[PDB]
């Protein structure tokens, strides 16, 4: 994005203002020139970004954190990354190491005995015991001038915290002689320390990070466990679902409401001329053969490999993720000790209406259910994401990207009040998507490309984004208007060959492509009978045929219209009898479902299976309100939603798509991406 800037990057060390102009020397001759400024405090540099003094500086996990509380809020527009055999990663992740055959998980740490890696060390003290704090267990409350922080003792009968002087007991397993012992360089300090405590039986816990196992024990790492917050205990190398929290890469941040582009267009160019392989000198990033203290991580980890942008909707608090950003809550800000899942849901609606609906809700249940509101789909995921919201009730494509971003699958819509419904249900039923053609059994899926196609309307199911995305696996390329000759696609730009066949209202003048049933050939109808005025191939759901066909349609077009007229486009590259389904199909796409975090998963479960007792398709106080029936439409559930089917602990959003529409939507995907889905995929790295 085009100037002529200096980006002033700040420092807080000579070495670093040292290696901060060698930088500027080097590209005195571009477009956007650096400067540089030294400072004394990380902190300062902080609010000197804030107050535009300064332009950028690289942040640790914490740091960062405070770097976007308000006042500065300062977002992280650039991240580091790490990795040899691999690829490349944005993080690390701290875990909580047990011996195999000691029985206890999660809940019971009451009065364990625990080894950490030394006082407000991250890996050591903030991830774990902040963790504590939130759910209960460890139950420090409001500090005003209460007596606090090291509260901990009363939680742990024992422990090994190195650097604490606070307390005893703390203090108590710590090996050496007693001067030394609670040192910060006393020798169960730091990670291979706090595992040697352990080893030592001095501890039932060493909270570390994941690489320890295999540091220290690479032999006998199999007589190690990890202990997770769902309550179990998971081996050694499958962390990256037992983590307690992955402190995210070391963040450049800058000002939201600024010249960013600038700052990334700098540390684009200087990242890779004078990169991980500089063909000569000056570096961005050199560690090796243990250089000088003081000389190293000068601007960047020297660890670094690589600057990768962050996706422009991120902030501190999605960088970060939930399990870090909370930990730090509890101890960095107050005393906060018995509502981990603070029993009762904020349901997250999108539009006043679904608020006023959700209004009601609330007062009938007597505020079981309370309620948010935003503008967006888009935004609910990220107050879920956040832990603002718990549950909303998604589409098939929403629940996609929620499952991308974590949010699992809780209960699904189904709309058959007299199938699925209890032990009724056995998964609620979909509906399909199928390619539609008539006789000339010329036509086969894989020769589809140049006819002419007919679809619902773009950006729906059916008609646009199951052929498309399918298409887009095959072709690779977000091409769309230029796969077929020409066709119909409502609203599809006037220009675009998917306009060339549409006839708008009959043909009288009116509104050649509009996505309004003052089109021609708009929704499944319109399409059947585009299928039967000039397109070749139809797109639609496994309805449409058998609708309209024998005497079901009477309108002039499909007078003489009966099913041996059209077939299915089998993707295998056959083709079928209409009347021939759950064989034949492009794609069965599922119904809507509720996503959640997985930790709010089974009480949303319970939530809303009392809340169907009470206001469902046959409830107890439905008169007063129901569930399901809307002031208009669709509000909150599907207005023709019968019944919430329970779906089965921990299920992959994958399997609840099923592989049809997760390919479909993938490939879809890679084209034209949003905002939020961007995250969560950056985020899948977490």
């Amino acid at each position: 994005a085009p100037p002529k800037t200096t980006v002033r990057w700040c420092t807080i060390s000579s070495a670093e203002e040292k290696k901060c102009n060698s930088l500027k020397d080097h590209m005195q001759q571009e477009r956007v020139t650096l400067s540089c400024v030294q400072k004394a405090t990380y902190l300062d540099c902080i609010k000197a970004i804030s107050n535009n003094e300064a332009d950028a500086i690289s942040l640790d996990g914490g740091q960062v954190f405070e770097a976007g509380l308000a006042p500065y809020k300062l977002k992280p527009i650039a991240a580091e990354v790490y990795e040899r055999s691999g690829g490349s990663t944005t993080s690390y992740y701290a875990v909580a190491v047990v011996k195999k055959g000691t029985d206890f998980m999660i809940k019971d740490l009451r009065g364990k005995t625990s080894c950490h890696t030394g006082l407000g060390r991250s890996a050591g003290w903030n991830i774990p015991i902040g963790t504590l704090i939130h759910r209960e267990d460890i139950e420090w409350e409001g500090i005003e001038s209460g007596i606090s922080e090291q509260a901990v003792a009363k939680f742990f009968s024992a422990s090994c915290v190195p650097g604490a002087t606070i307390e005893q007991k703390l203090c108590r397993q710590c090996k050496g002689d007693a001067k030394t012992k609670c040192l910060r360089n006393g020798p169960y300090s730091g990670y291979s320390g706090a595992f040697q405590c352990l080893k030592d039986g001095k501890g039932d816990v060493a909270f570390v990070k994941h690489t320890t196992v295999q540091e220290n024990a690479p032999e006998e790492k199999d007589e190690y466990e990890l202990l997770c917050l769902d309550g179990s205990r998971q081996p050694v190398d499958s962390y990256k679902t037992c983590n307690w929290a992955r402190v995210a890469a070391h963040a450049v941040v800058a000002r939201d409401d600024s010249k960013i582009d600038d700052i990334w267009s700098f540390l684009g160019m200087q990242a890779y001329s004078l990169g991980v392989d500089t063909t000569s000198d000056f570096h961005l990033f050199g560690p090796p053969g243990k250089k000088d203290p003081v000389l190293k991580d000068l601007l960047f980890k020297d660890s670094a490999i690589m600057l990768k942008r962050v996706p422009e909707l991120m902030d501190s608090q999605l960088y970060l993720g939930f399990e870090y950003y909370s930990a730090i809550q509890s101890l960095r800000k107050d005393q906060l000790t018995v509502g981990p899942r603070e029993n009762k849901i904020q349901w997250c609606a999108v539009g006043k209406d679904e608020k006023s609906k959700c209004d009601r809700w609330s007062v009938v249940s007597n505020g079981e259910v309370e309620c948010t509101i935003l503008d967006d789909n888009k935004d609910c995921i990220v107050k879920i994401t956040k832990g603002e919201a718990d549950a909303i009730s998604l589409d098939g494509g929403f629940v996609y990207t929620a499952g991308v971003c974590g949010l699992v699958p809780v209960v699904g819509e189904s709309y058959e009040d007299e199938t699925q419904c209890s032990k009724d249900e056995e998964q609620p039923a979909y509906y399909f998507a199928v390619a539609v053609v008539k006789k000339s059994s010329a036509i086969t899926w894989n020769n589809l490309q140049g006819k002419k196609s007919c679809h619902t309307a773009v950006g729906r199911t059916a008609g646009w984004n199951i052929p498309m995305g399918l298409i887009h696996n095959k072709t690779g390329s977000c091409d769309f208007d230029d796969y077929f000759s020409e066709g119909c696609a409502p609203g599809s730009p006037p220009n675009s060959r998917l306009c060339k066949l549409c006839q708008g209202s009959g043909e009288n003048l009116l509104e050649k492509c509009v996505a309004s049933s003052h089109e021609k050939y708009y929704g499944y109808t319109g399409a059947l009978r585009c299928l039967v005025e000039q397109g070749d191939v139809a797109f639609i759901k496994h309805s449409t045929v058998g609708e309209n066909v024998s005497g079901s349609n009477k309108d002039d077009w499909a007078k003489g219209l009966t099913r041996d007229d059209f077939e299915l486009l089998c993707t295998n590259g056959k083709r079928a009898k209409t009347m021939d389904y759950k064989t034949c199909h492009l794609a069965k796409v599922p119904t809507h479902a509720v996503v959640a975090r997985p930790e709010k998963a089974n009480k949303i479960r319970e939530l809303l299976e009392g809340q169907e007792k009470l206001f469902g398709l046959h409830g107890t106080e439905k008169e007063r309100f129901m569930m399901f029936q809307s002031q208009t439409k669709d509000l909150l559930f599907k207005a023709l939603t019968k019944c919430l089917v329970k779906l089965r602990q921990g299920i992959t959003y994958k399997e609840f798509l099923g592989d049809e529409y997760y390919a479909s939507v993938a490939s879809l995907n890679t084209c034209n991406p949003s905002d939020l889905l961007q995250v969560c995929t950056f985020l899948e790295d977490k």
